[PDB]
């Protein structure tokens, strides 16, 4: 093993973005030049909201992932009060951002980072992990614009938590239980998103996003991508037996084989070049 790297290690530059019990920093390996994202945690503010379990997962998950559609954790340290991770730099930021940016995603772009993300959830639940809480602001760009998945400290590892309110499943909703398919539901949600430029189940507060939610209330514009919409048809599907990719529905090959991904070469996405968004 390399020696545990320290705080004085780094040159630390600008915030990256902050959260509950988090800080995401950019730092500059003073041995290398090499760039990281500093995932920095207060461990008082963690052991006071009882957050042990979580931040725990975070790293016992990462920790296991070696794909390249994810965020990858090179190293840990800790101080006396913050732990430390060191994550790859997505130089590009979140999805959400070029979503944002560019209204909405015409269908080689749509196609492309739907694809990339159905890969990588392939991937992580061949590894029997659930995410539990996935949208465009963990789905991170690199320099090459291909996609890495990050914010893992809410997944469930298979043999109490509830996501962002515009992505959650009616399951957690109706019988609070988390399975594969509950992120199957967000990829229809998020493929929705990249399409209309706006996610499915909208409302003013989370009371009224979770009650379109457990009826099924949202429309499709008269726009949108009818092989899409046929497969976000398939997805948000209030039965989680009944979703494209489940494995009651015979898992990720009839997925993959949707009308929508006619021209996607699955085998080596990460080496294809990105369409240019937008
Ligand atoms: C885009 C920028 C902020 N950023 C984040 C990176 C992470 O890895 C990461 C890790 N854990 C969660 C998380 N996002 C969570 C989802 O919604 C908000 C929440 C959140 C939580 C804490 C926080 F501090 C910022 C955002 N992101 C990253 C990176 N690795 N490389 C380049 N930039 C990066």
């Amino acid at each position: 093993q390399p020696r545990k790297k320290r705080p004085e290690d780094f040159k630390f530059g600008k915030i990256l973005g902050e959260g509950s019990f988090s800080t995401v920093v950019l730092a500059r390996e003073l041995a290398t030049s090499r760039e990281y994202a500093i995932k920095i945690l207060e461990k008082r503010h963690i052991i006071k909201e009882n957050k042990v379990p979580y931040v725990t997962r975070e790293r016992d998950v990462m920790s296991r992932l070696d794909h390249p559609f994810f965020v990858k954790l090179y190293f840990t340290f800790q101080d006396d009060e913050k732990l430390y991770f060191g994550l790859s730099y997505a130089k590009n930021g979140e999805l959400l951002k070029y979503i944002r940016k560019i209204g909405s995603f015409d269908e080689t772009c749509t196609r492309f980072y739907t694809a990339e993300i159905v890969s990588a959830l392939e991937y992580l639940h061949g590894k029997g992990i659930i995410h539990r809480d996935l949208k465009p602001e963990n789905i991170l760009l690199n320099e090459d614009m291909h996609i890495q998945i990050t914010d893992f400290g809410t997944a469930k590892v298979l043999s109490s938590f509830v996501g962002t309110a515009q992505y959650v499943s009616p399951e957690l909703l109706t019988e609070k239980s988390a399975c594969k398919s509950s992120d199957l539901w967000a990829l229809g949600c998020i493929i929705y998103q990249l399409v209309a430029g706006l996610p499915p189940f909208r409302a003013g507060n989370e009371y009224l996003i979770f009650q379109k939610i457990i009826k099924l209330e949202y429309d499709f514009p008269e726009k949108f991508f009818p092989k899409a919409r046929d497969l976000v048809e398939k997805l948000l599907v209030l039965d989680a037996t009944k979703r494209l990719g489940c494995e009651e529905m015979e898992g990720y090959g009839p997925l993959k084989a949707h009308p929508f991904f006619e021209s996607v070469t699955w085998e080596n996405l990460h080496q294809q070049t990105p369409p240019k968004l937008t």
